């Protein structure tokens, strides 16, 4: 192998029409590399178990949560490309120090699927990048753009192998960590989700608390009324893993509102919008049940929303159930 | 770190009461190491997609299936410790060549969770080791012992990190691959499963085809009749991953008989018995619904069985549903 | 470690006063990473022994020579930053294709110390970067600048660890490959060579062919006339290794003219100028015996010169011997 | 690659005629693996510079010296295979604790070429294994056997790649660390040194202090009296590196007695005997100048001797110079 298409090179060669974005990305990828390495020897570096605090969303934080958060913050700030960061792990927006100030806003989940670290299930890092457009002092309000205004977004999946899915507006590209070469190399370009899939994905243990629309849709997946095979169920419990399987296999992923979580559980800014962006870029759909997730005007950095995404025909059929029930 | 407890050293220091077993294991671990490395750069070494054949169980084989199978076969044979191997990927039993003949029989699944390779979910390698006891020529019949007669058994999980769970009769020990040192190092000794868990795990997309006992038990998990919280649902779709989460978090994993699979789908010899062995060693239970899996006399190397395993109280409650319905 | 000073970040944060240079470098580093990985498993990937040709300097080429050459060429060209490359391994200058044309000229030795690959001695990659200043069509003549006009230069040393020494005009910085993180991280900033050292380094097996000046200087190292200890001898036989030891320990490295090589043996463009640049940046000296190497106007891409470099006082004393003998 | 010849497997398959030796070796290799990994990120893990003490041979100890020493001691002791260790870094012999006592004696240099760590030259680990033959309490005296009585011996070279040379009495075999697989794999079997070489290797900076025999031999290498080409000079300054180059390229390596070191400088037990053993096994010679090194009865664990080894015809010619001068 003497001509490897690294991430950086592919972004440079397609983007031939902005560098500052590509420098922000290279910092993110460095963080992702560092995280991936820590994840991969987590038990040996005695890194499982609690950290000893709760975040502003009610999540019992792990030792990795803290570690991967500083990696991302330090790396992003050091790029000279950011002004405002939002993180699952910090209460307020982190304003970049003036001497390092750049034009971009990043919303990120430094480690997703935390309840699944101990059992070595796939886990990930999720990010959305915006451009600061307002003229005032950098504040949390700059991070409150509609996901419709994302400049680049994606996720890292620390699974059986380490993978980045990324989009800067021209489709989704999949990159993979080459351990030999310590870099991300392109493996799939311009991935498009199947129009219709064969897998449904949700925590079905909340059945007792679903609204009628959800209850009905699920019934159709398991008990179709047209002789077709019932859909297979899969639910990893790490949103990155479930969302990535959705992208490459097809199907639907659901984390909707329920009685216990009246407005959904997943965070709009740094979980829902980044994956919504990827799925839309891949020809799929991503909805709250009433509108596309990317069209929701966020009103608070840690705001939650319902999320239903995946193959267009599957989401369309889910939205029918919503209409048929309101 | 100047005093690392490697697998080999822990087995040597506890087993102070057989080397030939420990040499067989060291060969297995070499195979596992090789597999883990291949898995981890699978997309880059262009290793996804089909192989171009079906196995004797009806499974569309992947390129890895073939690769990891030869690794295991070559490694095991080379140990001078085996006489008979059974593999998911080979139609008949593989008799070791006379000049390399040893006393042990190994049943293995060289790569489990094959439908989940492309989406980078956790996948694994599963193995059970027996002692040849009969006096005749090494044949498939030597591989047909009850799992009750296992001498050592375990699995490798190629997840966010690479882990081996192993038992030689004195409890379960968890080892992890140290990438720096290229060896397995002990992380948890004598793991014991929770008496009762909070997670149920099955492909719920077969709901339409469950027998009444299964339908009823699941109803109790989602709609308890005693005010308690419903159990959470998790289903990775790779039996190693689901079984490992069961071991460390607690709960229940189910792949029972259904209309489409009248006698279950998982293979007795190289899937069910090895995990049944681990779970029993950890204080859990593993049943076909009518007897403990380890007590089933196998009659054919590729025989299937129903599998329900996990926290004792959870399995007990499942067996009630079976009694209450027969 | 949550705030790592990677190469890229250090160059970005010091250079705060040009990106296109930093993109050229990132491509070089990718090549260096790839080479380092190949070197490190060279025997296993059956990569020792001949390639089956001779280069335009009379060197029997190895399989690595060829491999590392394409890596460097493909990587550099792909940066969109080059117009002209010179390589030890190619007869003529390689003009970049118009659609990828940039402003920089690179002279490189893709793998140095080739006679030392088989015995696993340290080996390296050497490079000098110039800015195209002339207005005509990109040609070999653009690569014929005085090393005095270097914009950035350095070397990779694939030793017990992998290290890059780099200068862009503001001193020498040492970076090291972090295998965990797949990147170069700063280990020493602004290294300065000892004014006077205690080690002399040359192939002493050419004693019979040295000119009087060299013979005399060496006599003074082994038989001092002032009661001081004689200098220690060290000679690895890979110029990068010997030159790097010179930089960090102090002393002198000599590959001067001799009867067999009347004008020296080392190549001016892609061996001598890059190390001359590093040593001068570090407060040392690097001479042909009659002038500073960086002041030689090259007249041909594969031109050779005598090289004597290292601690200033040691080189000064060597130049005395030259004056005292002409 | 589906059938890799690992060290362990090659030793097992050739030794088909002792396991306890092979378990001792597997512990050594684990130590070597750990050391190799530490060496390779030595600058990043801030591991250069002094330790703050002197050993009983007069050597300013490094931080690695200490680290690699405990690795070797802990690993070897844990094998249940040793009774007595001798180390360059410990004043007295280390008697194994009774409950871990085995039959073997190991003499080792846990890290050789310490003055060359900072400049990233090749460095190594050197070892000789004996069988305890005496009946008394394990003491230092058990470590005082003639190298003629070695049961297995070799070295690790942490160079551009990591290599082990090993002999158990049936020739020399070369193994290499596969980073992918974390194990040593055979690369060359039964290596034999060239009858006569073209490279001479010694610290020539001691010229002023050589005895006449050495002065004369060196004169013949640089100023032959028969029209042949003078030999090339190479001197890395790490005995493992120089000795390994000698083995694979041919030639001679010299660290003889001189005025400053009247009885030589290299340590008999854990430097000279192990390499003497390798070279003799490879058809070469290794002498003190008056007898074969392996025939010297050691009288003290930290005893020094002159060492001249390499291609037989070259050593023979050196011994002539000794005879011609006594
Ligand atoms: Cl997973
Ligand atoms: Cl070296
Ligand atoms: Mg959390
Ligand atoms: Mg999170
Ligand atoms: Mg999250
Ligand atoms: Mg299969
Ligand atoms: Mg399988
Ligand atoms: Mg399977
Ligand atoms: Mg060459
Ligand atoms: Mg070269
Ligand atoms: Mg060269
Ligand atoms: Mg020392
Ligand atoms: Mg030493
Ligand atoms: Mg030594």
């Amino acid at each position: 192998e003497t001509d490897m298409l690294t991430l950086t090179r592919y972004v440079m060669e397609k983007g031939r029409q902005t560098g500052e974005l590509t420098q922000l990305l290279n910092s993110m990828l460095t963080a992702i590399k560092a995280i991936s390495s820590a994840v991969r020897k987590a038990g040996l570096a005695h890194l499982y178990g609690i950290a000893g605090s709760v975040n502003v969303t009610g999540d019992e934080v792990k030792k990795l949560d803290v570690l991967s958060n500083s990696l991302v913050i330090n790396m992003l700030q050091s790029s000279y490309s950011t002004c405002v960061l939002v993180s699952e792990e910090n209460k307020d927006a982190i304003i970049t120090a003036k001497e390092k100030r750049g034009k971009y806003v990043v919303c990120f989940d430094p480690l997703d699927g935390s309840s699944n670290i101990d059992c070595l299930a796939s886990i990930g890092t999720i990010f959305a990048i915006y451009r600061k457009t307002s003229e005032d002092e950098p504040s949390e309000k700059d991070a409150l753009q509609c996901g419709r205004n994302i400049v680049a977004a994606g996720y890292a999946l620390y699974g059986s192998a380490t993978l980045v899915a990324l989009s800067t507006g021209q489709g989704v590209d999949l990159f993979m960590l080459d351990p030999a070469l310590g870099e991300f190399v392109l493996v799939e370009k311009d991935v498009k989700i199947k129009k219709k899939g064969k897998i449904y994905s949700l925590n079905e243990g909340y059945a007792k608390y679903f609204d009628a629309a959800t209850t009905e849709y699920v019934q159709k997946k398991k008990f179709p009324e047209d002789g077709s095979a019932p859909y297979g169920a899969r639910y990893v419990g790490s949103m990155v893993a479930d969302v990535h399987r959705t992208l490459v296999y097809g199907g639907i992923f659901l984390y909707p509102a329920n009685q216990k979580s009246p407005k959904g559980k997943l965070r709009l800014l740094y979980e829902c919008n980044p994956v919504a962006y990827i799925i839309e870029q891949a020809g799929g759909l991503a909805t709250t049940g009433t509108q596309p997730v990317l069209d929701v005007k966020p009103e608070a950095i840690h705001q939650r929303v319902p999320l239903i995404l995946g193959s267009p025909e599957d989401v369309q059929e889910y939205l029918t159930c919503v209409q048929k029930n309101q």
